């Protein structure tokens, strides 16, 4: 089997991207985060606190006949953004572009955090780093793609984030028009529960590549390219009025600037990141100071390749046996 589906950015900066689910039977289609960077799959629901519903989407387990609740299992996660979510837990059927997988467990929202509430176009997320990472207890339970893992035509799935667009993802297959040149793949490492690997290093600009191993996670739950404070560093610098900011909370930058690109490596390979992609905007309504969308991960404990990067490449999670992620140029 395989699946496709077309995933939207939720407003005009890309802060996140939304996947139609279908769940249940009938189905109820939610607009889900599709995050790499997790395990737990959640919705908005009947059961979430009225107060902490906003415009969302909710799963209504009792209209769905093939809803059952898995009895005794609650869940809690904390992400790191600080935003939370905890709640109890059905199973039921989930499809997403075409791709069904039944007995997937749906984790149902009690309670939401402040950030949750306020995004009315996020119905839920979709976990698609290693099923360790999944809070269930005390029964842990696995993601939507090792569900439907035995029964896709190849072990795979792959994220192809538009810029400003719409873009697709697919379950089961690679889809070799998506992409120019080949597929770079590397080492993963496991160990943590992410999609975890090293970059072989960085450009700034149309600057001299520096070979340095960077080891991070690619995570498009996350918005940002999260990188050392060196590489943050030397990007920032070469743009004319940039600095670091304690009361934004990172590098700002001009409005009025033009951003160089930012390449890194993947083996022996290159992606481009436009530096048009690196441009958050104003910082508040108005303002002429851009928010930049390469931060440092000094004090994140890991860097992060988010949308920023993600969005420049075809990305392949391959999850065969022995895991490795790919990168293409597209």
């Amino acid at each position: 089997s395989t699946g496709s589906a077309t995933t939207t950015p939720i407003d005009s900066l890309d802060d996140a991207y939304i996947t139609p689910v279908q769940i249940g039977t009938p189905a109820q289609t939610l607009n889900l985060d599709f995050d790499t960077g997790s395990s737990d799959l959640w919705v908005f629901s009947s059961e979430t606190t009225a107060s902490e519903v906003d415009g969302q989407t909710i799963y209504t387990p009792s209209k769905s006949t093939t809803a059952k609740l898995l009895s005794g299992a609650t869940w809690s996660i904390s992400y790191g953004d600080g935003s939370s979510s905890s709640g109890d837990v059905y199973t039921d059927t989930v499809s997403v572009g075409g791709l069904t997988v039944t007995g997937q467990a749906v984790e149902s929202a009690k309670k939401v955090s402040s950030s949750f509430t306020e995004d009315s176009t996020i119905d839920g997320l979709l976990g698609l780093a290693f099923s360790t990472l999944n809070t269930v207890s005390p029964t842990q339970q696995k993601t939507f793609f090792d569900n439907a893992k035995a029964s896709l035509d190849s072990p795979v799935f792959t994220a192809d984030l538009g810029y400003h667009a719409p873009g697709t993802y697919n379950f089961g297959f690679i889809d070799t028009t998506a992409y120019t040149g080949s597929i770079t793949y590397t080492a993963v490492s496991t160990k943590q529960g992410f999609w975890e690997w090293t970059s072989t290093g960085y450009a700034v600009g149309s600057g001299t590549f520096k070979s340095t191993s960077i080891d991070g996670i690619a995570d498009t739950g996350t918005t940002l390219l999260y990188l050392p404070a060196t590489v943050v560093s030397a990007y920032w610098a070469q743009v004319s009025g940039a600095k670091s900011s304690s009361s934004v909370g990172g590098y700002v930058f001009p409005c009025s600037a033009t951003l160089p690109s930012f390449t890194f490596g993947v083996g022996s390979a290159r992606i481009v990141i436009p530096g048009d992609y690196i441009d958050f905007g104003p910082i508040s309504t108005g303002s002429s100071s851009c928010f930049g969308g390469i931060q440092s991960s000094a004090g994140i404990g890991i860097n992060i390749f988010g949308d920023v990067a993600l969005k420049a490449a075809f990305v392949v999670f391959n999850g065969a046996t022995t895991p490795t992620l790919g990168f293409a140029s597209k």
